[PDB]
Order: structure tokens, then sequence, then C-alpha cells
């Protein structure tokens, strides 16, 4: 129960997510000390108990860094395989989604994404009926915005950066996501059946939805 | 649509299909040198394509990368940074870059493969542990399925799971009835957080109203009374 699995290679952590550094030097054909190693690369000295009490640990991002300082025949894969994510990750290659879903033992890590995924499911199906409804420019921002002031309790702007958030959705419990989706979604139907039209309409009838959403409070 | 590629404030435009406006590129990895020349120099064809104004030179998404590993302008340092740091997070299980990258793909089912993949939004699960943090009942489990099933599916359990072959009612269920579903379950659980619900009397009332309250909120959004 401590351990990342990519293909055939395991690398154990700790609970901090710290890799096994015997292991990781392994995977780097790092052949050298440790501390020759730690000096070379820049690395701290810190030690972590993966079951078989203290041993020298060296974080991800540690063994990241360290597979492009090394020209070593299997740091050289790793290298290719940044790069390669880098592209997978640009063209939109959800395999690579699903592995790093998979990848996290965690429930609530998947159960954020399956959340996340109704909120995108929800915003695209109700940008294409605002869009087939005449909406445009900003509506489609403003849209955004009265879903999240609604949910979060605090204007859009202003709680994405108090959160330190670039995009309000990324940083959303799985309720919070939920709720979002099914505003978007309601809305998104009584634009379909009442065809409102219009910058003005739209935004007017997602605000009887938003702020009828919001009313649930009082439960 | 001005579609673009998106990692924080970096905007990159693309093709419907996914490639990349070259002079954007350009301006991403550094090059103040002409595309032509940069054609000869990195083995790339003479692409255009169409990105809503008019034909312009593109470069696909596997040739940017190739080209800030290839660069060491400043611009492509950050590029090779940045695939460093994703190494990093796909290692860890970092689920919100796959997130990033599920919207990336503007194909539905993407989204709909991913989400088979996934487990569900566990807010049944919520719900029921948050039942059993209170008083509750030793079987709500057909009940507050059952009352949450009438409202958004219109019917009765046995009748759904008769009607469309279904043993778990879920198992015939579309996007918007799941949704509708876990919704209530969500806002059950917080109705009974804040009013620290815990008689199964309260608890039952404060779901069946939150249910009845989405109900002729679908209602009003789909113009019908019945």
């Amino acid at each position: 129960p401590l351990t990342l699995n990519f293909g055939s290679v395991r690398l154990p952590v700790s609970a901090d997510g710290l890799l096994h550094a015997p292991t990781a030097q392994q995977q780097l054909g790092l052949t050298q000390s440790w501390e020759a190693a730690l000096v070379e690369h820049g690395l701290p000295e810190t030690y972590r108990d993966f079951g078989a009490g203290p041993e020298a640990a060296v974080s991800v991002p540690d063994f990241v860094a360290l597979a492009f300082a090394l020209d070593t025949p299997e740091a050289r894969r790793w290298q290719k395989r940044a790069r390669e994510l880098l592209a997978r990750a640009m063209q939109g290659d959800v395999r690579v989604a699903a592995q790093i879903a998979e990848r996290n033992p965690e429930p609530d890590a998947r159960r954020w994404l399956a959340a996340r995924l109704e909120s995108t499911g929800a915003r695209r199906e109700l940008l294409a009926t605002v869009a087939r409804h005449g909406g445009e420019g900003r509506v489609y921002g403003q849209l955004g915005s009265i879903s999240n002031r609604t949910v979060l309790g605090k204007d859009s702007a202003s709680v994405r950066q108090e959160r330190g958030v670039k995009a309000t959705r990324d940083g959303l419990t799985s309720a919070e996501l939920l709720r979002l989706a099914y505003i978007d979604t309601v809305t998104a139907r009584a634009i379909q059946e009442s065809e409102a039209r219009g910058n003005a309409a739209i935004l007017t009838l997602h605000e009887q939805v938003a702020r009828s959403e919001r009313q649930s409070w009082e439960r």
C-alpha cells in the first residue's frame, strides 16, 4: 500500500510521496553513492520508512529533475516519457488521464474526477444550447460567473483569487461540482423548452434557475 | 470557434482536429526565425490549416514538443520544464491534470469513456454514510433509493426496473437522470448536516423535501405540470 506503478516499474513511496531512493537509483541507472549524487545534483539528504526501517528517500520531482540531469541509458527512458506526456496531455489523450486517475489509489481523487466530468458535460451542453439560441460574446462567461456566485456564496472573481485558483471548476469539492453541473443542466433544459433567444434572455433565465437552486439553503 | 489549448494563461490556437498555429508556437518557442527556415532546420512538412483566419502555417502537437526539446531559447526552456512537471504530476497520480486533459479533448465520448472507467461520484454513498452517522433506520436503502427514483425518473423503482431491463436502477439511466439522483443525495446529506437531523423522521423528511424541491425545479425548467 505504498507504491507507484508504471507498466512494469514499481516505485515504493513514503506516506508523504517520497520515493525509495535505491529503487529510484536503479530506475535512473544511478550507480553513484547516494551522497555523491546528492552533492552533484543538488538534492537533500533525507530518509523515510518504507516498511523496512529508515531508508534513503528522494522526492518524485527530485527523481524527475535527476532523470534530466543524468544521461544514463535508463534515465533517458524517463526523459522520453516526459516529452511524450507533454504531447499526449496537449492533444487530449484521455488514456493518459485514465492512467493518472487509476494510479492514485485514493477514492476521493477518482470521485473528484467523476464530479468534475459531470461539471464538464453540463457546461458543454449549456454552451451548445446557449450558442444555438443566440448567446454571444460575454454571455458564456457571465453564465459561468452566475453559476459560480450561486454555489460559492461570493462572486466568482473574488472567490477564485481568494482560493488561489485560476479556473474555478478546478478547485471544487464533489458537492460543489454537482451543484454547478445540476444548475447548468437545468438551464440548458430551460433554454431548450422555452426557446429563450438572445444574450439578455438567456442570462435572465440562468439567473432564475441559479437563484432558485440557491434558495434550497432553507432545507 | 477560436479553438485553443490552455495551460494557465497559455493559449494555443488550433484547427478543429487539434493542430497548432505555427506563428503562435514561434512566440512560445522564442523563434524570430522565419517559419520556412525552421521547416528546413527541423525536418518539418510544409503544412497549412484553417484557423478561422484563412490558411496559416501549422505545426502538429508532437512537432511543437519536439521543437521545445530541440530549442534552447528561454521560452522553449519553460516548455521543457513543464514537461518535467507533468511527469512528476502524473507519477504522483495528480487527477486534476487528468481533468485538464479530458477538457482539452472536445469530443464528448472522451468524457463518457473516462466516466465509464471511473467510480461514480459517490453521492449515494455519502448520503448513506451521513444517514448512518445519525439515527436513520436499519433499512433506509430501499427508502432513499425509491424516494429519489420516483422524483427524477417519474416512476416507481419496480416500474423503472421493468421498463428498461434493469437490475440496479442506474444500469439503464441517462446522465441527466444520474446527475439529478446524485444531486438529490448531495443536497440531502447537506440538509441533514445543516439541521443536524438525528431522528429518522427528520432525515427522511429532509430527503423527500429536497427531492420535491428539485422535482418542482425540473418541472419548471421543462415547463410541465402533471
